[PDB]
Formats: structure tokens, C-alpha cells, sequence
């Protein structure tokens, strides 16, 4: 039934296109001048509503799916599957970062152009920042792993601010911990996996609880169906709002065309050559067919700019349409969302290479390897914190000591490049799931 | 067994009467002068303890009751029942507001009297307020519906504060969202209903989870029995404390006797003529008998001044004493608590008409319809936020542009009129439940 | 199998000893000068990680264990068991406080010595404090009992701050309530016990839910096994960090040797004479054998300085190694953690007697009884709040009006005496559990 099967894909693609058209027409016809902030809020509000709906269920779906997936195969096979999955995610993120270096080095987006100016963008506010240390970031990562409280971890994460409690002499900023807002999805993932392993360690005592969590996840999936049918309206209004919030006639594109083209080309090459090649090599099945199987979550990722929020739609589509195993999907895809960020590592490395290319920095071999490794680690470093969309580049440049004086340049265009990132991240998650499904099948 | 059956009703009526007597005697004998703030806190503390007990269980009871009630009848009948229930609540709230207009217009409580003075009450602090817009209130309503996180929604709700982030020129206050304290009971209600529909959409997978939630609610009901047996002491001490906290020899009654009489008469006429007439018309069963069946929750509502807190006692009494169906009770009465506020719409409209009557405003037909509709919507607008006992009148007067210069007059007497409101709200909920029980039975 | 059975006890004792050796060697070899704050954080971080792991599971384990234990015996036997348990805890805490008086009165640690000076310790900051009233502390105790919301009670507790809302004349600080951080484990304990009683009041409806909670606790116990195998590393690094954080060559020991010896001797006499004597008297079974059965939780208590955090390890060890009944363990030991603080009452009373001994206060009989009773109540008073490690001594001295001018003396050495306190508290809990197991068996 092609007509009914492909209705959703048609609807979300039409939603994205019509949202772009609506926003461009509104901005050309007057935009904010004809709109006002109140009508801007009402115009963006369906987008915020879709993101509120999809952030409501990631906690149930992630927790109960991992508990229902971990306790479906014995811990030996689970350990092997988790290890090969982490290896796959690490390799894909590393390949993405290397592709970013190879593109930004060649196209040279940091050539002398309008982007050389940065007074308007920075205006002295770029240097002023928390300036989180790399060690403190890794410690906050390993403290969001192994949370102090599960309930608080359902909406809070650990962030190490810096006070000035060294009045005795030579004032040095000292760390203090204070829980902030944002889900600790990594901690919940680890707790859930460990829980499911514990239930598999038990036998008849755990059958009730596995049945509970599987039923709960199936109910949440039934909610996901209806959220999916709502999603095109939210995507349309969200995209229209996010191109009405700033003019996009071509001024910022004319400013940063090489950088944005480098990022989008890197994302497409990662998402249409590298990972499809890996899938074909390993499972020997049509990767582009599979990519068409998941267009609706990809479009939702482009519209939402949030990997965790698109995940319920993705797990529904992957388990339903494509012939991916239910337990493998449950175990892999949430872990893919919180660890695999191919696009994030890609455009972080490309941004670093761009800001280094302007001012003519060297970056011969050692610094290249450094940016690769720290991008690969920051793939998960940025994952626990939702606020740090591109904030993690500052700590990278602190590690390797580059000019952070114009990091605010990307914040004007973060809302565009970070969407293709989300597309590629969920794509890499699904491809890892398919590969590991075939590996477990063999 | 009349002697044992009616013991609780006797006990709570005696508790209210003895609390009034105790508070009046203490205030006459010296009150605070003989008491001190520390003994005032210890004297009110049983009231705070009862409210802490009854706010502990509304989350379990509401969530699990709606999940156990929604998934007891098919979604078609559920949709019809929900639609006729919302229609009933809307009509009753609208009739209440019209009754408020009809009374305040006739009795004319805003005649020239001591209430004309407002310097002592306002003293310039009335105008200073957040001044929340109507659109922003509706957006916060629809964002507390569809919460971002369920756990946070168990004790937090979305409130749009206003910052001054327009330093570029012509400083205009802009909205920012920051979650504040207070349960998001509307969001939990909607999520729970949707969940129960999902479990009914499933079949054998959901039987475990329905059995879980029904067992959990029955346990919470067993707690409610013991809280009910404690409740008269809390009501007595609470009422005594809340008339010791301000002198009530008759000064404020002598000031606002017409307004308070208008509100109480409107509440009694709504609760003893209109809704009993509707019940008799539809189900043809003794409505006043049924009203006597629920005296203990009504007295608890008068003592507590909180509709959500009396709800566990109400659902216990309605399912136990009166022959109302268990599933219909579960589905309707929580929704009645968070949506139906007949008394709130009533005294909000009466307060508006009173402040308009002083200063001799017109309010011919269009403004009357405006106050009716905005009161009907604010019935649920005030429901998500517990702090806004009468705060929502300011946004109404912002919509229709009346003198808010003396809104602080009612805050001295909010603690009295708002209790009969709670009585009428729970009464309207129970009457809707009885009507819809008979409709489903037919 | 002695070699495998005793491996854990050997490992944690070796961990404590090696941590002491590591910290002393690091402090002697340069300590902070060779370390820096960043490496100090990385060196302490395994300790923080162990405490984050053990605070993650006390909520599941406590809640589900009490629900699974309360609903294993009928409410009559439960009421008797709870009453005799509270009587036992009260008597043991009182005996501990009397032992503290008897030791501090005899050894006279407040003799004229270096400890007479307090300018360096206090420096005027001792008097400045919230100065919480005793009545307000008891009210906050009874409001953390019977929480307003269960979810918030999973990570928040009620603390009555004091504002200055008496500008009308004679500015007097007035209480305001605002929820702060810290688990409301007492409120969750009471709610859980009451819930389990409700499920036992029900019959077949509750079997599912009891099976759920028992399965959930068994899963959490399976997590506890692995946390236990990790624990020695955390204890070693934590102890090393907490003796590197301050020099302990003997300066503070040379300052307060009599006071610390009094506290440790009181703890050992309570833990090795009084309670073993009671156990032998009642159950007639080798108490020192039983004490050896639980060395790993005792060492964890010494390392962690947290009674609640060691509790999962304790309940695992008591149910596994020693022949204590599962249901009795579940019901008693969590209640022991939140109520029984023998060591806390002990060193609080000893600290009071020490600060009274300096400056030559009388403390004849009435004040002795007062310190005993308020210490016995503050055993649970300090339990709800985790921040108040020794903060509760100030409110005691407010009750009985002693010099609080040098309360900051103990804060330098709170990290040492408060560890043996934790050891004795968990010891008293386990001994009460064994006694009541034998009583129920008889
Ligand atoms: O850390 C993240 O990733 C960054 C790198 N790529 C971008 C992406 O694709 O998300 C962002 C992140 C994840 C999720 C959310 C999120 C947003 C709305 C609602 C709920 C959650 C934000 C930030
Ligand atoms: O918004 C509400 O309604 C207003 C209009 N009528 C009044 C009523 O009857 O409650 C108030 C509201 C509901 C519930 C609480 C509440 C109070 C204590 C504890 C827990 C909850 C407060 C305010
Ligand atoms: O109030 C308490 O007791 C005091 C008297 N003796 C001391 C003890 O043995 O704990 C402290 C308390 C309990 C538990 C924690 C706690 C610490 C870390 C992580 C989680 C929790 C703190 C303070």
C-alpha cells in the first residue's frame, strides 16, 4: 500500500518545504514588523509544543526500552554487543571529524573575506564565559553517569560552576558543584542497562517487571504514533518561526557560505557515502533503501534540531517499517542518541579549523590529532548537557589554545548547521543498529 | 446503621463549628497578644499537616485513577463522555458567571459606602504586578498541558515571567519561560488519560499495568480513609487559625457585606437550585439526598480552601456512599477538579462587577459577555497555578481595561469567599459525575 | 569457604589502611603543593563516585524494602514490632548520651589547654548563623514527615528560614518555609510503611504490587553487590583525600586529644560493651561473632561518614551472611538509619559538655537531663537534614543557653569523630534488627 505507507513522508517533506516558504514570505512581506513578539510566540508555539510532547516521552521510552532490551539477551552477548556498538560509534565519529578536517583544509572557508571581521559578532562578550576546564567537563560527565539521585536525574544534571573562594592570596577560581536543569539521560541510560542486566541475572522474580516495562514502552509507542501524526504541523511552524526570527535573504549565507557548505557537504558525505558503504560492506543490503525507510525522523531532526526528541519517532519507524529486531533497536538506538554525535564532532572540528584558518594558524599533524580526539570525546561531552549546542568548542580551544575571540560568529548560524548534525546523528544510530542486528543474526 | 454512618458528617460539622468558636474566643480573649507567632504556627500546624497529607496523595490518586478509568471503556465512549463532560462543565461555569452578573447588578454591592476608600488597601502596591498577558496565560496553559517532563510536572508548572531584554530602544517587557513551583495537575491529567487510552488500544500487554494502577489507587484510597478520620481536627485548627490571623468581629463584614452576601448567595443558588435542578431533570433522582451524601468533602473544602486537596475524600465518599460507578467517578472527578471552577468564575465575575459598580462604569452587554467568556476560560486558567487564588482577576481587567487600582481590597477577604467557591466546585464535579453515570447507564 | 568469604572484609580493611598510608605519605611529601586543586578533585573523585552510587539506590531500596517488609506481617504484629523498635532505639540513644556525659565529666577534656583559645577558629563567624528555634526544628521534622509531595520528597526537604517581615516596629525574625535540597528519607519511610500496611489491608489486589516491589528491591540488591565490589577503591581514595585536605601530623590531635579520645572511647564502649551485652542478654547468641559478620558496612561507614549511604551494603550483608530474617531486616534497618543515631547523640552531648567544661559551667542535674533529652530528640532531628552534620548543637545550646562562641572548633575535626558515629549508628541498627528477629521468632 504505497499511497498510505508514504503519506507521512510526503507530509513531513511538504511540511518542511511549506514552512520554509511561509517563513520566507512572512519575512519578505514585513516579518516581525507585521507580526509582533506576541504573534511570533503564537507562531512558534506549535514547534515548542511538539518539542514538549517529544521530550515528555523520551524518559519513559529510553528507560523502559533499555530495561526491556538489556534483559532479552544474556550478559555475555550484551557485553559483546555493547562493545562493538561503542567501537562503531567511536569509529564513525572519528571518521566524521577527519572528514571535517579534510574538507575545511581543502575548501579553506577561513580565507580573507567578510568573515574576517568579528567586532560586531563578539563585541568583547566572547571572552567572558564560564571557561569550563576539560578535566572538570570529564568529571561532570562521569558524575552525570552514576547519578546521585534517579528522580533528580530525570530533569537535572551536574554542572561544575566556578567560584572565587581563594581570598587568602592569588585569587584562583575553584570548582563547586550545583545541579542545574537538563535531563541526565546518560545516567538514566546506564542505570537502566544495569537494571536490565540485574533482572536477567534474576529469573522468575524478574518476569513480572520485564512484562511491566515492555507494556509501558508499548503504551509510550502508541502515544508516539499520534505525536508522529501531529509532527508535520509542528515542524512547519517551527521552521517558519526559526527563519522569521532572523533574516535569511542571503546575508549570513553570503558571509559564511564556504563554512556552511563545508559542514553540509561533510554531513551528506558522511550520511550518503561512508555509513552506507559500511552498511553495504557488512550486511550486504540496500543502504539507501533503508535510508528512505527513515525519512520522517530525519526530517523531524532537521526541523527540531534535537536528537533526543526525534528518537521516539525513529524507534517507532525503525521497528515498524524496516526489518530491525525489536530488542536490538531498544538497546542500541537510545545509546546512539546520547553517545554518537557524528555531525556534532564534524562541525565542531570544522568550526575549529575555520577559526584557525583565519589568522593563519599552522595545525600540522599533532594539533589535528588533538582536535580529532577531543571532538570524539566531546561527542558524548556535549550529550549530557542540552544547553551546550556549540558551547563545547570553547573548552576544545582552551585545551589547544586558539583564538576564542570570535566564537560568537557561529551562534548566528548555529540554528542551521546544527540541524543537519541531528539528521546525521540519528542516521548513524540507525545504521549501527542495522549492522549489529545483522551481526547478531549471523 | 445511621449512628455509625453519620458519625463522620457530625464530626466534621462539629469541627467547623468548634473551630469557629475557638478562634472567635481566642481573638476576643486577646488572640495574638496572648498567643505569639510561635504558638500561632503550632495552632495552625494541624491544618498545614492535613493539607500536606491531602496534597501527598492527589498525584497517585489522580494519575492512577485516570489510567484505571480511561482504560475501562472503549475510546469512542470515552470521547463522547469527555465531550459531554466538558460541555457540562462549560455550561455550569457559564451559568455561574451569569448568576454572578445578575446578582451583583441587582444588589449593587458597589454602592457608595466605606468600600469606596482604597488608599489603605492599595497604597500604590496594587498597580505593581507581573501583569501577565491573556495570550501568555493561554500559552502557559497549553504548555502546562503537554508538559516537557513528567517528573518536573509532578511538582512544577510553567510560568512566563517578563524581562526587559529590549535595551536597543523603547524598552518593552519580553516573555521568558522559567518553571516555578506548583503541581502541573492538568498536564498529568492529560498524560494519564492519553496513557489509559493507549493501554486500551493494547490488549493483553496492558492488563498487568492496569492491574498495577488499580491496585495502587486502591492502596491510596485506603490511606484516604485514615486521612479522613484525621481530617476534623485539621479542619478545626485550620479554621480557628484563619479567623485568629485576622479579626472578624464584623469590621470587614461591615465593610463588604453586600459583596460577600452576593458571592455566598450566588454559590448557594448555584449549588442548591441550578445544579440540583439539572440533576433532577436528567437522572430523576433526589439531588438533595445526594448532596447530603457528600457533606464531609464539602466541609473539608470549606475548611481547606483547596479543591484538589479535598478530592481524595470526595472520590472515596462518592464511590462508597452514593451509588456512582467506580470508573465514571475515576474519570470525571479529577477532571472536574482541574477544569470546573463554578465558584471561581462566579466570584471573579462578581468581583469585576463590584469594582466596576464603584466608579460607575457602564458594562452594558458586550463587556458583560466579555467578562462571562474570560471568566469561563479562567476557570481552567487559574486551575494549573495554585498561587493564583484571585490573581487572575488582574489579567481579566487588563483584557477589558477597568480600574485595577483597588484589587487589593479582596485579598483581605479572599480567605472567606474562596472557601464557598471550593464547596461549589467539588459539588459541581460530583453532580456532573452523577449525571454522566446515569447517561452511560441509559 | 573462608578464603572467598573473607576477601571483602580483608579488602576494605586494606583499603582503609592503605588510604591512610597514601594520604599521610602524600601530605608529608608535599601534599597540595605537589598536587594542586585539580588533582585533588581527581584524587577525591572515586570517593564522590562511591557516594553518588550509594545515594542513587537508597531511595529504591528504602521505599521498596519497607513496602515489601511492612506487608509481610499483619498490622498488629507490625505495630508491636515498630513500638519495641522505637523503644530500643530511644533507650540506646539515651544510654549513649549518658555515657558521653559520664566520660566527658570524668576525663575533663575542657581543662585549661591550647583548646582554650578560639579566636582563630571562630573569628566572629560562629555567632552569625540561622539560629533555628527548637520549635521550628520540630515543626520542620513533622513537616518532612507527611511530605507535601512525594516526588519532591525524593530530593527535597522542608527548611524554615527566617525573614525580617516585621518592619512595623521592633524587628523580629519571622519564619518562612522554602523547600531546600536533601532527601526527605523520613517522609518516604513513613509513606512507604503506611503504603505497605494499606496493601496488607487489601488482599488479592495487592499481591501484584508486593511482587513488583520485592522484585525491584532484589534488582537493587543485585546492583548493591557490584557497588560493594567497587567500594574499597572509593574508600581508599576518599580517606586519602580527607586526610590530604587537612594536615594530620598531630597538631589538631595535640589540640583536642582528650575530646577525640572521649568520643572514640564512648563509641567503642557503646559498640563493644553496651549493645553486645544487650544482644547476649536477650537473644543469647555471640554478639561479637555477629559484629564480625558486618565489618564491611562498618568500614564503609568509617570511610563515607554517611549512615544512609552505607545502608544498602549493610542490608545486603545482614540478609546474606548473618541469619537475620529478610522481612525484619527490611522493616527495621532503614528505620534504624533515619532515627537511631547513637553516635550522633553521643558526640553531640560530649561536645556540649566539653564547651561547658571550658569556662567552668555548672551542669549539675537538670541541665544534664536537658542535654540528654534534646540529644535524644536531635538524633532524629539531624536525620532529615544531611547538611547538619554537627549544626544541631547550636539549637541545643540555644535551648539551654551556653557559649556558642567557639562552636567552630569542632568543624575542623568534624570529619573524624563523625565517622565513628556512623559506624556506631549502623551497628545499633543491626543489633536492634537481630534482637527483634529473635523476639519475633520466639
Ligand atoms: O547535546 C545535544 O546535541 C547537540 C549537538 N547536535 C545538536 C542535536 O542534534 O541535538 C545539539 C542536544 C541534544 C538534545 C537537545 C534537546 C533540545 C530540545 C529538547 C530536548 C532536547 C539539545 C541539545
Ligand atoms: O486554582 C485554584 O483554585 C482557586 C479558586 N478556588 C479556590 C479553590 O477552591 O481551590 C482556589 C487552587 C486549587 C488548589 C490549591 C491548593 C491549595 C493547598 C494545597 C494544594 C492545592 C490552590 C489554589
Ligand atoms: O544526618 C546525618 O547524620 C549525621 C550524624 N552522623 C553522621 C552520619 O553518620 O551520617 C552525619 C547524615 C546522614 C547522611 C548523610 C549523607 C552524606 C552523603 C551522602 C548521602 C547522605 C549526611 C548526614
Amino acid at each position: 500500500r504505497c499511497l498510505r505507507a508514504n503519506l507521512l513522508v510526503l507530509l513531513t517533506v511538504v511540511a518542511v518545504v511549506a514552512g520554509v516558504a511561509l517563513g520566507l514570505g512572512v519575512s519578505g512581506a514585513g516579518g516581525a514588523l507585521a507580526l509582533g513578539p506576541e504573534r511570533l510566540s503564537a507562531f512558534v508555539f506549535p514547534g515548542e509544543l511538539l518539542l514538549r510532547l517529544l521530550r515528555m516521552i523520551i524518559l519513559p521510552l529510553v528507560v523502559c526500552s533499555l530495561i526491556g532490551g538489556a534483559a532479552s539477551l544474556d550478559p555475555g552477548a550484551l557485553g559483546r554487543l555493547g562493545a562493538w556498538a561503542l567501537l562503531f560509534f567511536l569509529v564513525t565519529t572519528l571518521l566524521a571529524s577527519a572528514l571535517g578536517v579534510g574538507l575545511a583544509l581543502a575548501l579553506q572557508p577561513g580565507a580573507a573575506s567578510a568573515a574576517i571581521n568579528a567586532s560586531v559578532g563578539a563585541a568583547g562578550s566572547a571572552e567572558n564565559a564560564p571557561s569550563k576546564e576539560v578535566l572538570d567537563s570529564f568529571l561532570d560527565l562521569a558524575r552525570n553517569i552514576f547519578p546521585s539521585n534517579l528522580v533528580s536525574a530525570a530533569f537535572r544534571s551536574y554542572s561544575t560552576t566556578y567560584e572565587e573562594r581563594n581570598i587568602t592570596g592569588t585569587r584562583v577560581k575553584v570548582p563547586v558543584g550545583q545541579e542545574v536543569e537538563g535531563m541526565n539521560i546518560l545516567g538514566l541510560v546506564v542505570f537502566a542497562i544495569v537494571f536490565g542486566v540485574a533482572l536477567r541475572k534474576l529469573g522468575p522474580e524478574g518476569e513480572l517487571l520485564i512484562r511491566f516495562f515492555n507494556s509501558f514502552n508499548e503504551a509510550t509507542m502508541v502515544l508516539v504514533s499520534w505525536i508522529m501524526w501531529y509532527a508535520p504541523v509542528g515542524i512547519m511552524f517551527l521552521v517558519a518561526g526559526k527563519i522569521v526570527e532572523m533574516e535569511d535573504v542571503g546575508l549570513l549565507f553570503a558571509r559564511l557560505g564556504k563554512y556552511i557548505l563545508c559542514c553540509l557537504l561533510g554531513h551528506a558525505i558522511h550520511g550518503l557515502l561512508v555509513l552506507p558503504l559500511i552498511y553495504f560492506l557488512f550486511t550486504r543490503k540496500n543502504p539507501y533503501r533503508f535510508l528512505w525507510g527513515i525519512v520522517t525522523p530525519l526530517a523531524t531532526a532537521f526541523g527540531t534540531s534535537s536528537s533526543s526528541a526525534t528518537l521516539p519517532l525513529m524507534m517507532k519507524c525503525v521497528e515498524e517499517n524496516n526489518g530491525v529486531a525489536k530488542h536490538i533497536s531498544r538497546f542500541i538506538l537510545p545509546i546512539g542518541a546520547t553517545v554518537n554525535m557524528d555531525g556534532a564532532a564534524l562541525f565542531q572540528c570544522v568550526a575549529a579549523v575555520f577559526i584557525a584558518q583565519l589568522s593563519q594558524q599552522s595545525l600540522d599533524f599533532v594539533k589535528i590529532i588533538t582536535i580529532l580526539v577531543t571532538a570524539t570525546a566531546s561527542s558524548v561531552g556535549a550529550a549530557g548537557i542540552p544547553a551546550g549546542g556549540v558551547l563545547t568548542l570553547a573548552i576544545i580551544l582552551e585545551a589547544v589554545n586558539l583564538p576564542v575571540d570570535h566564537i560568537s560568529l557561529i551562534l548566528a548560524v548555529d540554528w542551521l548547521v546544527d540541524r543537519s548534525c541531528t539528521v546525521l546523528n540519528v542516521e548513524g544510530d540507525a545504521l549501527g543498529a542495522g549492522l549489529l542486528q545483522n551481526y547478531v543474526d549471523r
